[PDB]
Formats: structure tokens, C-alpha cells, sequence
């Protein structure tokens, strides 16, 4: 075309524009202007010319700047867009003497969101019913920003509320039945939106609590009376972390000859047909005491 | 308004025609322009830059001048109309910002007729069927002329016949059961028409042919036998002139004692009671012979 411009142009809010413009006619130039039409109203927005330097209306006149001062790039920067910039701008050339060309770019004003994550608000005990791990919030974007988690571990759902400015929130709920085979675990939402560059997401961990779980080792095949130095460590996983881990025998007795170094359980005195009892750690944290226990026999070989 | 110009004009055809336009804006002014749009194309007509002269478009270049050097008149003539010239040229100012506004003038073409008055074929002889004196003629009129007769002497009709040109030509005749007493009247056909800034009139006499029409005065009262010095003139009124007039005596018998003085009959003897006859002339024209007689009687008294 006679003048080349790009239409359906979009413009972030608070942020500025480039509005192109671009006259490459062998014909000699007389005048450049910018007109936003209201309805059927042609609001002058810049004007430039070859001898009496530049004009910017009201109420325009601090918003724009010509990024080019020759007679060629028509091309402006709009600094500070608000939604009232949402319409149809077009742009006159005058030359001498075709008269006037004309092309149009729609802008359509568009709103960043702001996201947040927040940690959901009941903590996560293991085996219970569905909880709110987290919720994702986008907030007055325009138009709704999109919303999506990365885990594959629960269930999304979301409720989007609109307003009077043609903006809206969606807030993503993100909820699972808890297992403690998913500790630690990155749940990230992301959020997609027409005025992001470049997606952004917000990343989590899943701290989901845990009752106690206990393990003995120590114990190979056979033990044999007089068998010189062995253990029990009373090893054990929990969170949040434990506090008590006693080391207690179920034969309510409890001979000497052993101590409980760290919670191994030493036997520093030489094996004897004593010793022969179920040997039992409980360990205890904020969510309760767990135990195990191994079967301890003493025999002698021919 | 901004831009005031006078909107539906009529140019006459061959002639010029002055395309008034004023722009008296507080604002100052950077380009001026005319434009005749054919359909939603607008081809430009005169240009005036206050740097760069003027310019005149093709194929507009020679039949166009501004009347004006000033930034101010756009008040062009248009030298020499065609038919072609029939449609909304508007004329576009261009301000330093504001931006432009335009005024619309219509055009309509106009073409004048030329006219003729030509004498009906038949010549006019008194107490015959209707006749055409005259034909009015209004040549090639756009839109078509019209006609009228100022005689109240008989009856208009008229023929009118239109073209592809979008022109016509309206032919009246004039008719009428002529009568001599009708002789040397004015018929005059007035043609009015859009493009006659003053209506325009061919004017004719009538010239109705007629038999003779005599009449003998001399004969007073009494003429006495012995008066001395009577005449008797063989007035006549006749179209053509008459070329014989004849001056018989019905008793065919003619004394002398008479002369025949132009057409008067003179008794240049004293009155006898001879001379007692009727006495008839007899005057003859193009159109025949007519006469007319006194009974011619001398007496005398106690
Ligand atoms: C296990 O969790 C189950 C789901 O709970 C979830 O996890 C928690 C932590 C949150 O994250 C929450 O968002 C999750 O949903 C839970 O099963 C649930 O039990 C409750 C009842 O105790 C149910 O709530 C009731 O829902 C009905 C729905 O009625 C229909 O219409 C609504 C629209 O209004 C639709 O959305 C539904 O699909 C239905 O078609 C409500 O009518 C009802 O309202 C009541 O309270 C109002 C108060 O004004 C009264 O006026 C009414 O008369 C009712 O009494 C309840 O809100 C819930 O729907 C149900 N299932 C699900 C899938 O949510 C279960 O309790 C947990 N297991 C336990 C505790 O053992
Ligand atoms: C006295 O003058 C009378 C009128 O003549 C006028 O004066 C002359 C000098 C001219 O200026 C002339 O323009 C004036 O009109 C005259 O009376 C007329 O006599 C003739 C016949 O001798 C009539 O002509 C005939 O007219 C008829 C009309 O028929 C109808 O349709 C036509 C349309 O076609 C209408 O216009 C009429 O109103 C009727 O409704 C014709 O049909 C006819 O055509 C004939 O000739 C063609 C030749 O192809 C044949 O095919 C046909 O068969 C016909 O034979 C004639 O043209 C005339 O109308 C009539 N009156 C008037 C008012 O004109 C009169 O003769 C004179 N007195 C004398 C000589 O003693
Ligand atoms: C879209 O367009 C907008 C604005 O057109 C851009 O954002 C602009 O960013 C510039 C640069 O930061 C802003 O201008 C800056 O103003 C600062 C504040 O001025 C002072 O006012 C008085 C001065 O006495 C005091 O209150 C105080 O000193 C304030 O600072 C200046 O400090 C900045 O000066 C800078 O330049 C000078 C010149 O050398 C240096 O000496 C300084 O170190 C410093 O770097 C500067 O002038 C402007 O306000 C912003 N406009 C806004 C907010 O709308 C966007 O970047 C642009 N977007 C894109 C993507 O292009
Ligand atoms: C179209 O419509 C929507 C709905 O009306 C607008 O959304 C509102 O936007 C404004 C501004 O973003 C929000 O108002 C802000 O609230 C903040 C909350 O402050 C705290 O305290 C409140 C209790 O009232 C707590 O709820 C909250 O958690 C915070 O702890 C304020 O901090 C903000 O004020 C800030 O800016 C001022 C001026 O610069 C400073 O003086 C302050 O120090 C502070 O930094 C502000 O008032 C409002 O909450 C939004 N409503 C929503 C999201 O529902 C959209 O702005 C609008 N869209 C567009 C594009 O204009
Ligand atoms: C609408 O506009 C039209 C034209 O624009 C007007 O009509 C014009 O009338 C002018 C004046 O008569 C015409 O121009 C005249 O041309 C004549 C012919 O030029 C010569 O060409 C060569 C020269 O060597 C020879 O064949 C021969 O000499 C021809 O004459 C000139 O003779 C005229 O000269 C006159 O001016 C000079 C200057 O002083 C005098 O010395 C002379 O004595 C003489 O007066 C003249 O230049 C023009 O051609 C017409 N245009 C046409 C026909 O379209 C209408 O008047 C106007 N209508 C209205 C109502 O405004
Ligand atoms: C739209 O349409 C109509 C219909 O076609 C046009 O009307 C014609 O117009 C032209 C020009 O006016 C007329 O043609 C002229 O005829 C004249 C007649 O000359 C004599 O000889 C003829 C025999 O052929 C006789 O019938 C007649 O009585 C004359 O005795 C010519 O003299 C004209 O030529 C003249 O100009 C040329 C060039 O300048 C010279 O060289 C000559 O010497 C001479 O001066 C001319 O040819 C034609 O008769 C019209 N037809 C009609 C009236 O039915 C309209 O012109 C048109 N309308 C418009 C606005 O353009
Ligand atoms: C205002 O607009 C003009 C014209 O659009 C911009 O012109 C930049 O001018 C330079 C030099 O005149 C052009 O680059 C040339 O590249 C050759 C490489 O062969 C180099 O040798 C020259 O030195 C020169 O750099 C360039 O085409 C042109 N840029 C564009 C986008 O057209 C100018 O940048 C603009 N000014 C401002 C302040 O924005
Ligand atoms: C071109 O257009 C201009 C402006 O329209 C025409 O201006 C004529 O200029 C004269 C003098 O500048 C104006 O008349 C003034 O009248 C007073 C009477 O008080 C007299 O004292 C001055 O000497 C002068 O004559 C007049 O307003 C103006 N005419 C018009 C129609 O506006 C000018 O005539 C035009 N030029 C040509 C060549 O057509
Ligand atoms: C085992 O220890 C107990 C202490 O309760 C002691 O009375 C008993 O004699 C011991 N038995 C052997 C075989 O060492
Ligand atoms: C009248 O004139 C005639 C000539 O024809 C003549 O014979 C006669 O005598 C005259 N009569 C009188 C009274 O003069």
C-alpha cells in the first residue's frame, strides 16, 4: 500500500507503544499527522512538518513523542497507555499533490495480571481426605489470564470472577489426597497470558507430614552365643522430625551388657543366652510414636 | 462552517464558471486543494502550496486557473465546460494541525439552445382553414427549452424530440384561421430556459394576403344639375396592392365630359342630366378583382 502501517496492533497497559508508520512514496512530502477517530470525530493526536516544527493535542501532549524526525518515519511512541486508548488510530499523509492517504491500526488495550501463590491453608497429614495444597491467583488480568500446574499429582479447579473494567481474577485450587511418597515434590503453576512475553510461574515444594516409620537392621541370619561386637540401629524416617526414639525390650526386662550409643544398640559385652528377646524401638514425633521390633535368638552350632 | 463554498452550482456548457471557496480560519494554513471524487476515487483538480507554487492535473491542466495567488481563495474558474463535468467536487483545505475539513459543491452541466423563428410554409390568405404562420425553434436545449407565443391570436402546439446527449429540441407552431383584420400584428415566441440569464425573443408581423375592398366617396346628398366640380375617388384597401382599377359605368354606356385623375373620377362639365347612371370601379390584385358603386342621381329644385 501507499502507506504502510500494521494493524490490530496490541498495547500493554502502563507500558508504552510503537505505533509504525512508514511512507515510502517517490512523491515529495508536505505533511504527517496521527488521528485516534472517536466516532465519526477526528481527534488530532500528532502532526509534523517540513517547516513548522511538530504538534501534539490536547490532551495527548505529554503522552507522545515522534521517534523519528524526519519526514518519513510517522512512527511514535504512545508513552503511558490507559484503557481509554482501546480504538481505531489513522494515519494522514499529505504529499503534493496526490492529496491524502490513509491506513488504520486497531489497538486493543491489554492488562498484565499479578500472580501470587499461596500456601493452601490446612497442612498436609498423610492418607486424608482431599486438601487445598495451594492456591494460584491471577489477578485483574485482561483479558482472564490462563492458569495451569506442572504436578500430574491432584486435581486443578479454579473460580474466575470478572469486573465493571473489563478485567478479571481467576484463582486456581490446586487439591490432592496426600501421600508420603510425594515429599517434596515441585508443584508449579504456570500462568499464561496474551501480555506475557514470556509465561511466568510460581514453584512449590509439598511438605506433607508423616507418622513415624521404623527399621531395625543388625540382625543377620544367625547370631551365636559368645559372637564378639553387634548392633541394632533403631533407623527410622518421620517428619517432622522425631524427638523420642527408647529402645525398649518387650520382655519387660532389660539386662546389662548393653548401651544405646546415638540409637544404635550396642552389645560391648560378648553374646550369652541371655539376650534372647524381641528387641523394640518406638520412635515419637508431632504426629505420634511408631515402632518396630526384631525377633532376636541366640543358638550355638555343633 | 470551516470551509464555506456554494453547494449545487450550474455551469454553462463551452462557457466558464467560478468555483468560489473561502477558508476564513483564525487557523493557519499549509495546503490547498481541489477534488472532483468520480465514485469513491478522488481525482485531484488545482493545488496551491505557500512554498511550492501551484499544480494543475492532468488532463485538467489547461482549463484550469486559481483566481486567487492568495492561501486564502480557492476560487478557481474553470475554463470551458463539457458534459463530463457533472458531479461533487470538494475542496480540501489542509490547516497546521487541525488536520483537514472539505465542502461539497454539485455541479450540474447546462447546455444553452440555439434559436430559430422560421415562416410557416403556406401563405396566408384571409377566411381559410387553419394555417401555420410560424415555427419556433429551441435547438439542442438542455434541459428542454420551453416556449411560448405573446399573440393571443390563434393557437401554440409544438413537437419536442430528446437525444442521447441527454439534450432536446422543442419545435412549436403557431397557428391560426387568418383574417385581414389581423393585418401587420406582432407574433413574437418568447423561449425561456434554464441557461438564459435573459429569456430570449424572435419576433414577426403577420402578413395576411387579401381580396380588394373598395369604397367610392364624392357622392354627397344631392348633387343638382348644373353644380360645377364633383368628384368620385375609388378608394381601396387591398394586399398585395392592387395593379387595375378600372373605373365602368354599369349602364355600359360612358359619356364623355369625364376624366379619370389617379383614381378619381372627376366632371369637368358643369352637371347635365346626363351623368345618371351607376358608377362602379373595379380593383384587382393578386387575389382577383372587387368593386363597389354609387347610384349616381342629379335632380334639381323648386
Ligand atoms: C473429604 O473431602 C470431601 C471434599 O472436600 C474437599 O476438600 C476440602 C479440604 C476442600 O478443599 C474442598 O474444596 C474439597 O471439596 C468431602 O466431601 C464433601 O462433603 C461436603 C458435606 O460435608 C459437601 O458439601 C456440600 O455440597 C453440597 C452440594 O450441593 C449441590 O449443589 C452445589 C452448588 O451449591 C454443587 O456444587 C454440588 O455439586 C451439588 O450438586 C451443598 O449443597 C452443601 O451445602 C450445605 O451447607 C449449606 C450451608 O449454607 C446448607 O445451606 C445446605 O443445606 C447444605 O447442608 C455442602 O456444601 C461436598 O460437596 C462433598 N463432596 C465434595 C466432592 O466436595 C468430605 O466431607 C471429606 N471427607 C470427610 C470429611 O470424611
Ligand atoms: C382545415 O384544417 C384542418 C386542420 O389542419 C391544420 O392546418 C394545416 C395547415 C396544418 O397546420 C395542420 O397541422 C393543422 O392540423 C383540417 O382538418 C384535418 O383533416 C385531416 C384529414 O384531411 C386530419 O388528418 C387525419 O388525422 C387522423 C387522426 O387520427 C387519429 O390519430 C392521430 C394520431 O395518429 C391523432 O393525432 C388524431 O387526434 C386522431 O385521434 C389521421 O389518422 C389521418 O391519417 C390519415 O393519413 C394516413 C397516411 O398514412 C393514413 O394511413 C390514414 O388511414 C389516414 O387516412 C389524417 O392525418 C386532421 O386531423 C383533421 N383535423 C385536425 C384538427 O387536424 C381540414 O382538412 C381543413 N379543412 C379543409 C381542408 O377543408
Ligand atoms: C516507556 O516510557 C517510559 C517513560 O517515558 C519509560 O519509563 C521512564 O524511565 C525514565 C528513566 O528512568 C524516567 O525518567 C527518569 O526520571 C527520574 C526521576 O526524575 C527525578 O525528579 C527529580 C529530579 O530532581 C527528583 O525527584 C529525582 O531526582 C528524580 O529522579 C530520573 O532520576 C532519571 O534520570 C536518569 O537519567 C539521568 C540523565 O543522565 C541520569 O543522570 C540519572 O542517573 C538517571 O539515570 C530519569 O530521567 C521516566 O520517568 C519514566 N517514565 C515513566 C515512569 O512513565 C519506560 O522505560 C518506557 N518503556 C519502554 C519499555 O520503553
Ligand atoms: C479494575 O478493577 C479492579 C477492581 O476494582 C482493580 O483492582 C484493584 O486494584 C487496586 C490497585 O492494584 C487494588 O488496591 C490495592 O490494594 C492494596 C492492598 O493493601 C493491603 O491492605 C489490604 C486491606 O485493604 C489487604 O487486603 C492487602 O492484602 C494488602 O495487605 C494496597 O496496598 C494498594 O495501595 C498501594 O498503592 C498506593 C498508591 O500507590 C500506596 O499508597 C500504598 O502504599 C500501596 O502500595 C492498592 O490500594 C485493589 O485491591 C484491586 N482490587 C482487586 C484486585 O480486587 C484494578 O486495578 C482495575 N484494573 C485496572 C487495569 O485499572
Ligand atoms: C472564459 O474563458 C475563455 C478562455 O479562457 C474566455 O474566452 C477567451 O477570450 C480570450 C480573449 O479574446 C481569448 O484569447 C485571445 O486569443 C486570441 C487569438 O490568439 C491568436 O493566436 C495567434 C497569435 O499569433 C493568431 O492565430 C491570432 O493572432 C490569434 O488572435 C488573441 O488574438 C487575443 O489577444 C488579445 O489580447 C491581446 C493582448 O493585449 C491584444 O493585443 C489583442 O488585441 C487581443 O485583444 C486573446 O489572447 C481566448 O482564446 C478565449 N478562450 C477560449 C476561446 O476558450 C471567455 O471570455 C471566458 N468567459 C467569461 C464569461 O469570462
Ligand atoms: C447532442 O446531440 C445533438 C444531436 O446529434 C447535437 O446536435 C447537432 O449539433 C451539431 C453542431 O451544432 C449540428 O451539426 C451542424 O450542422 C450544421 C448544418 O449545416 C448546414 O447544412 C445542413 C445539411 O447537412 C443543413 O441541414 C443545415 O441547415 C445547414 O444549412 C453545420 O453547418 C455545422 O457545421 C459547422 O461547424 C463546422 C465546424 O466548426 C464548420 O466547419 C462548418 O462550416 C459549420 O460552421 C454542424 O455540422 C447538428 O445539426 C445537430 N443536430 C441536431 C440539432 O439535430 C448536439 O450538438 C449535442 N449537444 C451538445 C451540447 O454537444
Ligand atoms: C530515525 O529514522 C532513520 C531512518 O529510518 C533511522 O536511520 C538509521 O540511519 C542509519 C545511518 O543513516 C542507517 O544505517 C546505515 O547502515 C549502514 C550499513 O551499511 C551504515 O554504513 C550507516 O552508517 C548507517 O548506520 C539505518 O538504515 C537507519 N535506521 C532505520 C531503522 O531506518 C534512525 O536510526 C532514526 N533515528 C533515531 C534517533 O531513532
Ligand atoms: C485576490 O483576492 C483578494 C482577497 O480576496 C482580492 O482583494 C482585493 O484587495 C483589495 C485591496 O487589497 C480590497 O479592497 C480594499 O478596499 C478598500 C476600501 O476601503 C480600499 O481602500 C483598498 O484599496 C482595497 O481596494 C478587497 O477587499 C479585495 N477583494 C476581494 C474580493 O476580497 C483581490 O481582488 C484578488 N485579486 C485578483 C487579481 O483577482
Ligand atoms: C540371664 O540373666 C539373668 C538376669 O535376669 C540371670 O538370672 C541368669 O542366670 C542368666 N542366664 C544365663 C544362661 O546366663
Ligand atoms: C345625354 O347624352 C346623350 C348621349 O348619349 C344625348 O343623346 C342626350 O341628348 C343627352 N340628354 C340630355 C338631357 O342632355
Amino acid at each position: 500500500g501507499p502507506i504502510i502501517v500494521e494493524p490490530h496492533v496490541t498495547a500493554v497497559w502502563g507500558k508504552n507503544v510503537s505505533l509504525k508508520c512508514l511512507i515510502e512514496v517517490n512523491e515529495t512530502i508536505t505533511q504527517i499527522s496521527w488521528e485516534k477517530i472517536h466516532g465519526k470525530s477526528s481527534q488530532t493526536v500528532a502532526v509534523h512538518h517540513p517547516q513548522y516544527g511538530f504538534s501534539v493535542q490536547g490532551e495527548y501532549q505529554g503522552r507522545v513523542l515522534f521517534k523519528n524526525y524526519s519526514l518519513n518515519d510517522a512512527t511514535i511512541t504512545l508513552h503511558n497507555i490507559g484503557f481509554s486508548d482501546s480504538g481505531k488510530y489513522i494515519c494522514k499523509a499529505v504529499t503534493f499533490p496526490l492529496g491524502n492517504a490513509q491506513s488504520s491500526t486497531t489497538v486493543t488495550v491489554l492488562v498484565e495480571p499479578t500472580v501470587s501463590l499461596i500456601k493452601g491453608p490446612d497442612s498436609l497429614i498423610d492418607g486424608g481426605n482431599e486438601t487445598v495444597a495451594a492456591i494460584c491467583i491471577a489477578a485483574t488480568g485482561k483479558p482472564v489470564a490462563h492458569i495451569d500446574w506442572e504436578g500430574d499429582l491432584g486435581e486443578m479447579e479454579s473460580t474466575t470472577t470478572s469486573f465493571p473494567n473489563e478485567t478479571a481474577t481467576i484463582i486456581s485450587q490446586y487439591k490432592l489426597f496426600p501421600t508420603r511418597f510425594a515429599r517434596g515434590r515441585r508443584i508449579t503453576c504456570v500462568v499464561k497470558h496474551p501480555a506475557l512475553e514470556k509465561d511466568i510461574r510460581y514453584s512449590f515444594i509439598l511438605d506433607i507430614q508423616y507418622a513415624p516409620e521404623v527399621s531395625v537392621t543388625g540382625y543377620d541370619g544367625n547370631w551365636f552365643v559368645g559372637r564378639k561386637g553387634v548392633n541394632l540401629k533403631c533407623n527410622a524416617d518421620a517428619n517432622p522430625p522425631p524427638f523420642k526414639s527408647v529402645w525398649s525390650r518387650l520382655d519387660g526386662q532389660w539386662p546389662d551388657g548393653l548401651l544405646a550409643s546415638d540409637n544404635t544398640l550396642h552389645f560391648v559385652h560378648p553374646l550369652t543366652f541371655n539376650y534372647s528377646g524381641v528387641y523394640i524401638c518406638k520412635v515419637t514425633n508431632s504426629l505420634g510414636q511408631r515402632s518396630d521390633q526384631k525377633v532376636i535368638y541366640i543358638s550355638d552350632p555343633p
